[PDB]
């Protein structure tokens, strides 16, 4: 049909987002949730958006493709996390985190995937104590978000806000290449976790990348 919101847990995604940051704007990509190890406890629910111009950057590899095509190819994951356009990673919590009791396992994820590819030198342990330093100051009650906005250009843009709404700033920017694509190497990428993700944006690339391009609107 066309492009959808997504409801996780009563985190509900808008289909559109538009940056007051970069100006640029995003469709929803998929959603999912992130819980822990312990009965499977739901701790926080996650969107990924992908700029407009996404769309025409994976149509030539992959329009045609089935989502269940698209699901086994690692190779597909690679041009989302990696692509030459902006992402931005919305994480909405179901509980309660404070900013270090969240941001700890973020980074657990990010340090290891830096390590197994060999990009973790000084530069990239100092980035991710800046990473560190931008949660401490905040916390997460149910419905509170962290706003990953992964430039192309390497930057790795974070906003926390009180609710779902997107903020007109962000709390600190983390020149880093490497790290910029961590987090969403972390959710997507090939060790990812839970599937949720992957399989969502599998659903809804097909309909779009079908399209030709696709810009959201003057």
């Amino acid at each position: 049909a066309s492009i959808t919101a997504i409801t996780v847990e009563n985190l509900e995604y808008p289909a559109v987002v538009t940056s007051p940051v970069t100006g640029k704007s995003y469709f929803l990509g998929g959603a999912g949730e992130r819980g822990l190890t312990i009965n499977f406890i739901k701790f926080a629910a996650i969107g990924v958006y992908l700029e407009d111009i996404a769309v025409a950057s994976l149509a030539a590899k992959w329009k045609g493709k089935s989502s269940e095509e698209l699901l086994e190819t690692l190779d597909f994951y690679r041009d989302i996390i990696s692509g030459p356009f902006e992402k931005l990673i919305r994480g909405s919590k179901i509980r309660e985190l404070s900013g270090p009791e969240y941001s700890r396992k973020v980074m657990e994820n990010c340090v290891a995937h830096l390590k197994s590819v060999g990009t973790y030198g000084d530069a990239e342990a100092e980035a991710m104590q800046k990473f560190a330093e931008a949660f401490k100051p905040v916390n997460f009650p149910p419905g509170a978000s962290v706003f990953y906005r992964q430039s192309p250009d390497g930057i790795l843009g974070l906003s926390f806000s009180p609710d779902t709404s997107i903020p007109e700033k962000e709390a600190a920017l983390i020149e880093n290449k490497a790290v910029s694509s961590a987090v969403l190497e972390t959710m997507i990428g090939e060790h990812a976790v839970s599937p949720d993700l992957k399989r969502c944006l599998a659903a809804r690339l097909p309909a779009l990348l079908n399209e030709g391009a696709f810009k959201i609107g003057n």
